[PDB]
């Protein structure tokens, strides 16, 4: 035998450019072989009533689903959506479009997978469980930072917990990166989601699992984040969309760390959304990432960002302990932070003290 | 109608990591459906007698061709190689491997194309002329900087001139980036080929045709080049391989400029190789790229690089004029430098004066 590095599968086709949403209809047309071939549009319901709605190239035969992301995606939701598509028409759609953030894009990835992989989405939560190629699927981010447009995963809250459908088949066939679509995101959520990128970079770049491929992508996306959140460039939306993209590219040969691991306890037990949750966690992690936290804090001041505080002050001991146990279980993240002796530092007590500061 | 941005097609699968050459045999095995399915290895003849030769996973049925790159690739060469493969076996090979620099990788791309596209390689020099998908093809760079592992082109000297087979079908199906394979490149050629990356970045980043996608890739590869040629990092070979890669990625929404346009006259009339030729040209282009040329010159001093000088001092006027006319004809490059009024600055006299300084 020999050791193997990951053979990394990327999004094969991409359009970058402001206004490029207008090209979606042509990309779709190339998949519509028959007159009646149809497309599923999964669209974040934030876009309902906004200028983008009128531009979505929906045909008479197509299925437009408004996705509500008040809660992040779940296996139940995926399974209901996949049955909806199945009841809508006897034919497979020729493409599934995810038009939204990480949540909606992940919904589109997962639906496109479940349309060709029976048994429900929970069954495929894990690594390389998907047996058949997905329906052709297109990702179109309308808020930048998760890198979900680029990744091989779709993160779903299952019967227990948030875990991804990781597979080469998960990857979008096509992405369209049109930063006009993000120009209206509100300041706080713009900050929360873009900090998903920045924080991920900081974590990855301090990790024990890192090569120069991932390092170069993470460095440059962090650089782009600094330009967006500390400077004032006319191309700020294109820069942030590019950062997001580069972040996603960096995932291959890197890992997250202490912020994601903590954030994961907050999300799973207290229902905090992914972006805000990482920001909340990062602000108590100055001992892990002193430079990144200091810079993050200047970024927050620059943009009048106020994080909620005292979230965990009065919670029952038992609820803390549940977050502690979830966080502690994320071995590969803690190994990324501390190396193979991580179990000696990642204690119930050290974690409890972090959560009590949030 | 609407405007369209390019829908950029990238290498779909990639392995990055030192030692990953050992994985080539497994990647090949996945293409060998029948016992007797064969592979073509196109290998730069520099590797003959070197440690790499013994490691190439050549099977009894396979065809190993030593490619001599004393001259850069030509349509005649491509056509002869494609006929050799055709005479070797009645079946199509299941993959074509290019193991070498830009020259060898481009030979592999072009052979893999010609095996499924009859009529000779000259006929396909241009844009999107290829009618049928290529044979599965794998690029494995053994000297870093051209970005040819990433690009949609294969540059061949045709009946006239160097022009590429540009097509989405040209793109490698798989790249393997193993910087162990570049650790032995000699100082001067290491410099010439890595400067292909750096100079390309400088040109692109000053261009009128540039978006933030290409800008971020070009910036980061230029950053990596600076780390390699001005600093002294233990990971210098991984950094340069990554720079090369990122350079290739930047091509989509950018263009070259005055260095490539000049260099092209030198190559076509005087037979200068691509890397050295760009270095030779760049050293007279301080008025176009003052900062890049100054830095390039410190890089040369750091590595005891001496460029040949007085190349054109005594040439016949007529030979200068041929280089001038070739260089002047590269409109899109000159438009990248000066914008749509470029014809008023790009004169016979201005170009002649540059060439007489080389
Ligand atoms: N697949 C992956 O690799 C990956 C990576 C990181 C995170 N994630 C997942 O991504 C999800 C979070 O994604 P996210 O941070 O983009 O947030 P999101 O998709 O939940 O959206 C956040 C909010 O912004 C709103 N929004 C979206 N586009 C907008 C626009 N143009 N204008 C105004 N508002 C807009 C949404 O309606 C929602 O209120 C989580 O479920 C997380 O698990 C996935
Ligand atoms: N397809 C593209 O997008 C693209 C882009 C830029 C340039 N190009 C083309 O690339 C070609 C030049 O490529 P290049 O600069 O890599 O040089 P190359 O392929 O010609 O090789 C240069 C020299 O280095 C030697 N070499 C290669 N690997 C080595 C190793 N491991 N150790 C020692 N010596 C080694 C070669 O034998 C040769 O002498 C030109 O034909 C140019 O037109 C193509
Ligand atoms: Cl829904
Ligand atoms: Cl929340
Ligand atoms: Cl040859
Ligand atoms: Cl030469
Ligand atoms: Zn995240
Ligand atoms: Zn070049």
């Amino acid at each position: 035998g020999h050791m193997s590095f990951k053979n990394f599968k990327v999004v094969e086709k991409m359009i970058f450019g402001r206004g490029s949403f207008v090209q979606l209809d042509d990309v779709l047309a190339a998949q519509r072989k028959a007159d009646d071939d149809f497309v599923v549009f999964l669209v974040d319901d934030v876009h309902q009533g906004k200028p983008l709605e009128a531009r979505i190239p929906v045909k008479a035969q197509d299925l437009l689903i408004w996705v509500n992301v008040d809660e992040e995606p779940s296996t139940i939701q995926i399974d209901a959506l996949t049955e909806q598509v199945q009841a809508f028409n006897g034919k497979l759609p020729v493409s599934v479009v995810g038009l939204g953030g990480g949540s909606t894009m992940d919904v589109a990835k997962a639906v496109s997978l479940m349309l060709t992989n029976p048994g429900g989405s929970a069954m495929y939560q894990g690594w390389d469980l998907i047996k058949k190629p997905a329906v052709h699927h297109i990702g179109i981010p309308t808020i930048s930072g998760t890198g979900a447009e680029a990744s091989r995963t779709a993160v779903l809250c299952g019967p227990v917990r948030k875990l991804g459908l990781n597979s080469d088949y998960t990857v979008f066939d096509q992405i369209i990166m049109d930063s006009e679509l993000i120009d209206g995101v509100e300041t706080d959520q713009w900050f929360y989601t873009g900090m998903d990128c920045y924080i991920h970079c900081v974590e990855s770049l301090e990790g024990t699992f890192l090569n120069e491929f991932s390092k170069a992508y993470a460095e440059k996306a962090m650089d782009l984040c600094r330009q967006v959140y500390l400077e004032d460039h006319p191309e700020k939306d294109d820069k942030l969309m590019m950062a997001s993209f580069m972040g996603g590219m960096s995932i291959a040969y890197s890992q997250v760390g202490a912020c994601h691991a903590v954030s994961y306890g907050l999300s799973y037990i207290l229902g905090y959304h992914h972006g805000i949750g990482n920001c909340i966690a990062f602000d108590v992690l100055e001992e892990f990432y002193p430079e990144g936290v200091a810079e993050f804090r200047l970024m927050m001041k620059k943009h009048n960002i106020t994080l909620p505080k005292n979230i965990c002050k009065d919670l029952p001991d038992e609820t803390i302990a549940k977050m502690v146990a979830v966080t502690k279980s994320m071995g590969p993240l803690w190994a990324n932070v501390y190396g193979p002796t991580w179990e000696e530092k990642v204690t119930d007590e050290m974690l409890t003290a972090l959560f009590r500061r949030i």
